[PDB]
């Protein structure tokens, strides 16, 4: 197997093209870049810069503005132990007119392109799932921006459906990303032409096993790159509703660890009632 | 923002008193100290030291015998990696009747001001939980008294309605207890006066957003105070019933990331079928 | 209290032997070595060699082959952060027709001793599960058989019914694996001619607190064990089955902290529904 990270264009994934290929990726590998995606790098830096000015010099009053009560990281401003920032559809949490103006639509372009993928994803493996495409795809997105000042992040994997993931590089050249592929750490660079796409264990789960949960983590800088290793992701999180329903024994047949009575089961019966993004192997 | 940890007397605040100023703290901090509670440091001495006895020369059987049979911290004796001692408001395990007597006495004082505290928060929110004020807080309550030998805990927030801490100071005098205030983290010492509150994450949920839920952290020494550095806490959790209930759509307005079918649900619904007692954001 | 780990024959148990002492080693250690089992080292070594030359020597390719879509550990191979190859009832994942061989007599080895020790820690309890003892014994079994290379595991309980262990040395003579036994973490050293049995939270709620379940770790070697320190442990998890029904007011009588409205619940209403099989206490 080439171990290579593949690219796929989303415009000729919807037009019927490379579907063989589509398919050995979401199941050897479950992650690829996607190409038109409408996912410009102008529009990444637009909606960079005014959050980072955000961070640099919005004031702690503006910033508790647009902190929620609880520091769960859902919506608004988290200051971090790094800095995030994080909205979904609704209850959002904006600092000024202006930035509402360009992260709605960052938002609604993230939502659709990450919804589009995952269509093409249902399709190649022939998945309708239980109550539809559709119903399934109007979900609970959440979208999170972290920057990173000068491993900074544990290996896990992604209980979303897909996460989309658009980065900014490190100024010194460190690609920070890694993720298994082939049985070895892989580099996932910036590129500003694409989005990366992780496939999560609601991926797997909705398809009857046909799609990989790769794990990933950030790696740290080792001496020369103290300097120039700040960084920011965007991560898109594509994740169900509470009420999306699965077959049990099938779960149970690709990996899924279920401790669930009877034959069909929500989300909600298996995460439990709050939302869990990751999770360890360890 | 003055970003000063205020204090309020319990008994002004049952009088009306510093309404406005009780709301703001509640709302931008989540933390304050509270006199004038009936909790003394006279009694916290004879509670400790009776404790600090048993955890010194009680011998391994008179241990084992106040110690529970799965390692919870729930009731009992606990050898930790640190020593605890737990109990709540039945089912505990006593070393001797002069502890029983002692420590009756010191929980009965903990949970008459927790549940006075918590009822001036939900008055000053103007808040009537599903099911009555009274039902609301004959709860759940926890206390544990934990002794540490000369980060020591790390960031997070507590999932309690509010949470009640009395502290003994390290002999070096090192303030090891730090709080979110103002986004830097605060010093929280000892008072002999004063117990410290902590607002948790259910305040937040019964109020709908009106009370911060703070992240905090225990803080080792650096250099000069590994001698001298040994300190112990007395950490109080009011926790809900399971059967409290509350908005779903109300939950997500204030930051909660619930995965709740439906319009209402109980706290066993969110949490699941054990207790919760903290959550870190990272 | 002697604070000597105990061994059992599970022959002489069946006959109705040592049943004082059984009882007192449920009670105050939740842990002991098992004889005349059926459980031999020399199928131990059969198992581990087959397991062995395929984490050696197995390619990407017949790994790939092997290994889950999400990454579990449930089934089959994980490349770890060691190795780990995975097996239950149904649903298993095998490299060969030889290995299935080997691995299926194992594991049936395993599950057999597993539930004939579970059903004498039943009876010397007195205790007879909601729903009888044969309906609770034919279950949901996991077993994970780990290689280590040249603390390695943080301190937990199980939460299984009972865990049985049987290791390989470490070629230097170092000893991994410890629990606590009277206040003391002990040494658990391979043993050719017995398994090493843990108690699990399950035994604890089961039989209404008679049984400790007991927390351990496994330690890594200081200086001159560098070289000789790689080993390997095959555990097998006795778990219930999700409808498992217990009473509430007993769970919380032998310290359960639950969260659990009404009389009775199941294992899925406590844990959730995804298998938990460790906790920790910290
Ligand atoms: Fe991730
Ligand atoms: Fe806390
Ligand atoms: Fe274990």
């Amino acid at each position: 197997m080439d171990t290579t990270v593949p690219t796929f264009s989303l415009a000729e994934l919807q037009q019927g093209l490379h579907q063989d290929e589509f398919r050995r990726c979401l199941r050897d590998k479950g992650l690829f870049y996607l190409t038109d995606c409408g996912l410009t790098d102008t529009e990444l830096k637009s909606a960079k810069d005014l959050v980072i000015d955000f961070f640099e010099h919005g004031s702690e009053a503006e910033k508790r503005a647009v902190t929620s009560p609880v520091p769960t990281m859902r919506r608004g401003f988290t200051g971090l132990e790094s800095m995030c920032y994080s909205m979904g559809t609704a209850d959002n949490l904006f600092p000024s007119g202006d930035f509402e103006r360009i992260w709605t639509q960052y938002f609604d372009r993230q939502y659709t392109a990450s919804r589009a993928v995952a269509r093409e994803v249902l399709r190649a493996t022939g998945t309708e799932p239980d109550g539809g495409v559709e119903a399934f795809l109007d979900c609970e997105p959440l979208l999170r921006f972290r920057y990173f000042p000068q491993l900074r992040m544990a290996p896990h994997y992604d209980l979303s459906m897909v996460t989309l993931i658009q980065q900014t590089p490190c100024a010194n050249g460190f690609v920070s990303l890694q993720a298994e592929v082939g049985g070895a750490f892989t580099d996932l660079p910036y590129r500003p032409d694409a989005v990366l796409v992780f496939c999560g264990a609601i991926a797997t789960l909705v398809t009857g096993g046909q799609v990989k949960a790769p794990r990933h983590h950030v790696a740290a800088p080792r001496r020369d790159q103290i300097a120039g290793s700040s960084r920011t992701s965007s991560v898109f999180f594509l994740r169900p509703n509470a009420d999306f329903t699965f077959s049990v024994p099938l779960a149970r047949e690709c990996g899924f660890d279920v401790s669930l009575d009877g034959e069909t089961a929500t989300f909600q019966d298996w995460i439990g009632g709050n939302y869990v993004n990751i999770r360890r192997t360890s």
